[PDB]
């Protein structure tokens, strides 16, 4: 399984969520493939002055999903969500 070199490829979520401390743009996030569960990516969201981390599954399809709400790609859903907030409670964008 050649590790998917995109954004950080494995990048710390140290790494990840400095970086973010340093853009200040809330709504933005950080996508990385885990070590420890090749394949499967999370999603480090700068919200306010935090980072909220999701966890962003390859289904049998081939497929990724994070949320009950499931478009073809990664790339779309969060897209959608970054339109939508993902919560009613917890008001998260993802933004590029």
């Amino acid at each position: 399984m050649k590790p998917h070199p995109w954004f950080f490829g494995k990048i710390p979520r140290a790494k990840a969520e400095e970086m973010l401390s340093k853009q200040r743009h809330d709504g933005a996030f950080l996508i990385r493939e885990s070590e420890s569960a090749p394949g499967d990516f999370s999603l480090s969201v700068k919200f306010g002055n935090d980072v909220q981390h999701f966890k962003v599954l390859r289904d049998g399809a081939g497929k990724y999903f994070l949320w009950v709400v499931k478009f073809n790609s990664l790339n779309e859903l969060v897209d959608y969500h970054r339109s939508t907030s993902v919560s009613r409670n917890q008001q998260i964008f993802l933004r590029d």
